């Protein structure tokens, strides 16, 4: 496992599938995907107004990025917010191409990559690392 590399996949596959090509352990990827998938569908609608309501551009992407990460954690971790992050991160990075704001992906890669090196790791390995979240997610897999 590689922190950058499952950011990277997570943003290429919600980019590809809007027909997008974005120049940036596979059970991990897929399980991620199918958690992120279910967290949307379950927010499908806060999700649908989070976004009519987003304001993005690029003097605001980091500061909106910093705020929501920074609350999403306030009272802690646990895996289901992790894939909220990564959720969250998505939307962030389709929103950006859906405004032809493209360029703001690159960016958003790598706050997310640097949040979970610098502030996720040792909750991720006190847990047991990735294949925790994989044995955890497997029964909706
Ligand atoms: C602790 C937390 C916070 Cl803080 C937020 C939150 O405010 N946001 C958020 C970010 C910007 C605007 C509005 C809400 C959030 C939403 C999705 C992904 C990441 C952050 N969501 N969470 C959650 C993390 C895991 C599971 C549920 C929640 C949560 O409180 N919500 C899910 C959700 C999804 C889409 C849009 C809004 C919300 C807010 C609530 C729904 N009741």
């Amino acid at each position: 496992y590689d922190n950058r590399e499952i950011v990277m996949k997570y943003i290429h596959y919600k980019l590809s599938q809007r027909g997008y090509e974005w120049d940036a352990s596979e059970v991990v990827h897929k399980t991620l995907r199918e958690a992120g998938d279910d967290f949307s569908r379950r927010y499908r609608r806060d999700f649908a107004e989070m976004s009519s309501g987003l304001h993005l551009t690029p003097f605001t992407a980091r500061g909106r990025f910093a705020t929501v990460v920074e609350e999403l954690f306030r009272d802690g971790v646990n895996w289901g917010r992790i894939v909220a992050f990564f959720e969250f991160g998505g939307v962030m990075c389709v929103e950006s191409v859906n405004r032809e704001m493209s360029p703001l992906v690159d960016n958003i890669a790598l706050w997310m990559t640097e949040y979970l090196n610098r502030h996720l790791h040792t909750w991720i390995q006190d847990n047991g690392g990735w294949d925790a979240f994989v044995e955890l997610y497997g029964p909706s897999m």
